[PDB]
This record gives C-alpha cells, structure tokens and sequence, in this order.
C-alpha cells in the first residue's frame, strides 16, 4: 500500500495550489511535494477526488510523470510526490522569462509527449495539461502532474480544445483534448508567450475559441522553430477533434525533428 | 497491474550483466533499461527469483530507487526500469576515474543514504549494494538498482560484503546493518576514488581475511579534504560488529549536518 501513516510527512512551506488542494514542500524519506486538502471534515465529493487521483496516480511509473510516492488520510488528505527543483513550465516561460535554446525547447516538448504517450497507452486522460502542470526537474527532466481533473475511460482556458470550451458534447474530453492542450504547450514553448496576448477579455477568448473564430497565431514561432514543428503544432491545434494526431504519432514526429537540427 | 503485454518492449543493445540476467537498453514509452533472463526454459529457481524481485520493486517509488516501470513474461522474463543516462558509480570512480568534487561526493552519499533509508523503512534489505548498482542519472540523481538479491524482512561482489555475511555462520546473515556495511564500502570508494583492498590480488584470501577479521579497509587513504565527520561515519558504518553500525536514519542526519557545514 502507499498510505504513509500519520506523522511521517513533515509539512514545510506553502508553495501554491493544486487540483483539489494546497501544495507544500515537505519531508518524507527526503524532499517531497505535498498536496493537501485543508478542510477538517472532507466532503464526500472531496474524498472522492482524492481516491480517484490516487487511483490514477498508482497506475503511473514513468520518467516524465511526477513520481507519486504515497498518500495520507489523517490529519488531512494528502498526496505525496517527489520534489522537483526548479519551477513549472508556466513559470519558466511566462514569469521568469527563461530563454531556452531551441534544441532544449524541442527536448522539453519531446519529453512531454513521452509522458503523455505513456498516459494515453494507459487510458488516462489528463484533462488539464498546461504549462503550470509541467515541472522541469534540475531544469532537465520534464515531469507532468496534478492528476485530479484526470480520469480513466478548470480555469485552464487557454489549453482547452474548442469542443471542451463549447462543453456542448458528452465528456468533450478525449486523447485529442489532451493533444490540443499539448499543442498549446507547444505554442508557449516556441513563442515564449501565452496565446491570444492581444485580447484582454477572458470571456471573449472563451467564446471565439469555442466557436472557432479564434486560433493561436503560429506566425509567432521563433525563426529557429523547425517548420516541421510549426506543422506539428498545427496538427495538434486543429479545431476539429478527429483531425488531431495521437501521441505515438506526435512522439515519432518530434523524434525525427530531433535527428536533424 | 504492471504486466506489460507481449510485444510492446523493443529490446536494443546488450549493455551488460545484471544479478539474475542480462541488461539491455530498450524502448517502452521511451528509453528503458531492461533486464532479461536469457534462458529458453526458465527453471523454477529463476521464476522464483523473478517473482521475488518484481514483488519488491512494486513497493518502491522513490527518486533514489531506480524506477520500476513493469515486467514481461513473454518473449522472456524481464524487468523494465527507467533509463539512466550516465553510468554506474563504479564506472565513474574506477573505470573513467571521474573527478567529482567533495560537495558532489557528499551529495552522492546523501542520496544513496536517502535511497537506502527509503527501502529499510519498507523493510527491504538490498543485499547487494555496491557502486555497480548505483547509477548516476544525468550525473545528478543517484538511482539504486538490481533488487534481484534484495528481500523483504520476514553473490560474487565481495568488497561490499560485511564480515558476518562473508562467514554465513549466523542466521539471517543479512540485515539492515549488512547494507550499512555495504554503504560504508561505497563511502570508502567515494572518499578514496578507490576500491578496498586494492593491494591484494587474491579473491579467496580477501574473503577469508575479512571473514576472520584479519583484514579491513585502510581508512588513512581517505582524501585529505574529506571531513573528519565523514571519515567517522565511514568507520561507524564499517564496524566489524554488526550491531555497532548505525542505521540509515542516523547516517542520513549525519551527512545532512556535514552538508550544512560545506
Ligand atoms: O504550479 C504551482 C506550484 N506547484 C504545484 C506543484 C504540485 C502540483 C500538483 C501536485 C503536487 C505538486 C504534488 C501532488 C500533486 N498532484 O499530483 C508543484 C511541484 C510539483 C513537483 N515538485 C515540486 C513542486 N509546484
Ligand atoms: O551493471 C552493468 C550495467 N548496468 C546494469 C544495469 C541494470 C541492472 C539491473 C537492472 C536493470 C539495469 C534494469 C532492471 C534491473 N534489475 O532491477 C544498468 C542500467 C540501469 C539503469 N539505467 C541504465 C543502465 N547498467
Ligand atoms: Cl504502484
Ligand atoms: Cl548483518
């Protein structure tokens, strides 16, 4: 089992928030990340998420997926993963303006696909892939996290495929919803910025993207962005679910992109 | 469940030998290390070794334990882990005589203790700790592996073998403290860049002597910048008497203090 008996985890500093709780740095057999639900009496629903996420996380063992290390139910519900030195992709790209070399950008991308291919072969849909959820350990290895909105067969507007934004379908979530999210992550990597920067109105972005009036301006990729890469982005950011590639194909594509650079 | 269906693992190069098998680089959701038993008809002793090692690795999820990813039963019996770009600590210290800095050597020791602490807490005895089984993922992160010989409470790798393990006279010759002696030898390698008993060329004699207590690692050979507390820890972990050796909670703290003062 992976239940860490109450008292073993040492909760240090509050880092931020996760799918269904607050993230703190912690100590359990070393440095760990701790995602804790702070309520005293967990709501049945809340408890449900914990169980789901944990059940989802028990089925992951991959270099590019945040290593779930265990869980805790008392004093409070908590999810313990490894600790990633550095920050999330969102942070690197949009807060501290880390300027990565293009070959490093393609590496980050390939790794994210490596992890997402893993997830999909396992019938896991992340349902909330964003830069905020892609952590770069030792500014080298990409690990994906926050698997609470995940599931097995948001406020994250910018990564949401138009059929998800529309929400006018049944589980508008698909391996392609994830693929679109990933394609937006690709935009961020090769643009250095967030989609739709020239619009200041969240509602407006939401509507247009949902009705297909708005799309990421791929004309902003850096000059060094392999064209193949621009074309792959386009394939992933297609406004029609079935016109988008799955992760084995995306992986094969990026790896070829790598052979020549 | 961790069974990987037939056909999904792509076996690449032969990388070397494992405890009960042959290690290859491979591909399964990315670069993976694969250890395969290269036999046609697997005896029940090897099927037992396999079910044992799978059972232990399932319980390991720690940055300093080599990431188990899954097992296959066809084409062959196999264990699949993450792929560690770099090489074993042994390779670095004795093959390419890599020159890590003390700060790094201490960090490598901290991480190996971190990994060792994780296992011993889940009641796992590694039973074959050695530089050969410590891999340097990106020359940064220590990943401990080869849990073939490992077991859960209730070889030919002599230099890491505690005296009582060499003798095989006591019951349960192996114990948390056997792996602490193994760790003590790994500390030695880190602090001398060297193998113990490097001036003796007879395996049988080294076995006998360490077994009787005639022989022990020369500690005056630690590098002159090795902190006094790291040498003191090294010798605590290397005490001939099993129960006079620390456990990894004490060991980790010690190193973590050494750190603060460096
Ligand atoms: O983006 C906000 C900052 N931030 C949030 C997390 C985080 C998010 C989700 C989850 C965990 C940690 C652990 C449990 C979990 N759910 O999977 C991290 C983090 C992740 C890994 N190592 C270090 C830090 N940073
Ligand atoms: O020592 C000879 C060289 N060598 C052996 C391994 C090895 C050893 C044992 C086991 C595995 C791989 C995989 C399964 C296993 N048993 O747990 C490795 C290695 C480990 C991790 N990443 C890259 C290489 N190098
Ligand atoms: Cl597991
Ligand atoms: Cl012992």
């Amino acid at each position: 089992d992976w239940e860490i008996p109450d008292g073993q985890i040492t909760v240090g500093q509050r880092i931020g928030s996760g799918s269904f709780g607050t993230v703190y740095k912690g100590k359990w057999h070393g440095d760990v990340a701790v995602k804790m639900l702070n309520v005293t009496a967990p709501t049945p629903q809340q408890l449900q998420a914990f169980k789901n996420e944990v059940g989802v996380l028990r089925k992951t063992r991959h270099v590019n997926i945040l290593l779930f290390m265990g869980y805790s139910t008392k004093p409070q519900l908590a999810i313990v993963t490894q600790w990633c030195e550095g920050s999330s992709l969102y942070h690197h790209l949009h807060i501290i303006e880390t300027k990565f070399e293009m070959i490093k950008l393609i590496d980050i991308a390939r790794q994210t696909a490596q992890g997402m291919d893993y997830l999909h072969a396992k019938s896991i849909i992340h349902r909330d892939l964003k830069s905020n959820n892609i952590f770069l350990h030792e500014d080298l290895t990409v690990k994906i996290g926050d698997f609470g909105l995940a599931t097995v067969k948001s406020g994250s507007i910018l990564w949401m495929a138009p059929e998800v934004i529309r929400m006018q379908d049944k589980n508008p979530y698909s391996f392609q919803s994830d693929v679109y999210a990933f394609g937006i992550v690709l935009y961020e990597l090769m643009t250095g910025q967030l989609p739709y920067s020239n619009i200041n109105n969240r509602d407006q972005i939401i509507f247009m993207v949902g009705r297909g009036y708005l799309s990421p301006d791929l004309s902003k990729v850096r000059s060094n962005c392999p064209k193949a890469m621009k074309r792959l982005m386009a394939e992933c950011l297609k406004k029609k679910r079935d016109e988008r590639p799955l992760f084995p194909q995306i992986l094969a594509s990026i790896e070829l992109l790598a052979r020549s650079l």
